[PDB]
């Protein structure tokens, strides 16, 4: 399909480092480190940091950070 | 106490269903799923999920979600 | 600022071989090989190919192929 | 004659502006601007720009726009 990332976190550094955390049963066309956990459905993350960010799968904000 | 977490992410949701995104060569104490990417030195994240999130450990901001 | 590509071409092969065909002052944020022509305004393309395609950025087709 | 085009593109804007996007060791006979990339054998695409398709080479689509 198409690499996207609806979840792209960057450090707020300079030049920031960025990844994708969205989950699922596969990661997206473009990760090279792809890690799952061996549960059923499988769980998966792509492992993968650069200095951008995918674009978004459904530019719907699904998740947000919790200032814990 | 020693289950902390730094970067807690939360669905929108309701109710939200949450996880700690944090990457290192470990998980935090109370870490059920540990998974780690085989390289070094090692990168893991605990992929639990639950409705809550832990204490910050450093009380600190060192990622944000980039609105992509 | 984040890898889109609003003009994705594959070949019909299999696996496809794909690449963006955007041009502008620019590149792509995810584009390692930029190459522009010398005029001002610069023209830039992206000539890296890969089996995938980057999302859109507009998601509003401003291309077609043209039978000739 | 040599001067012919397999892959045509044109905005979807009147009047539509139009390029050749066939790669390869040149560019058709017509190119006024014909840009390579510094790699063996190398990789050329024409920039130039022009409101008509100039006439397919080998009748063939080996390339299709994927609707990302």
């Amino acid at each position: 399909k198409s690499a996207c990332c609806d979840t792209c976190l960057c450090t707020k550094s300079n030049p920031p480092t960025c990844r994708c955390v969205d989950v699922g049963e596969t990661c997206h066309s473009a990760c090279l480190s792809c890690i799952c956990a061996y549960s059923n459905p499988p769980k998966c993350q792509c492992f993968d940091t650069q200095k951008f960010c995918y674009k978004q799968c459904h530019n719907s904000e699904l998740e947000e950070v919790i200032k814990n």
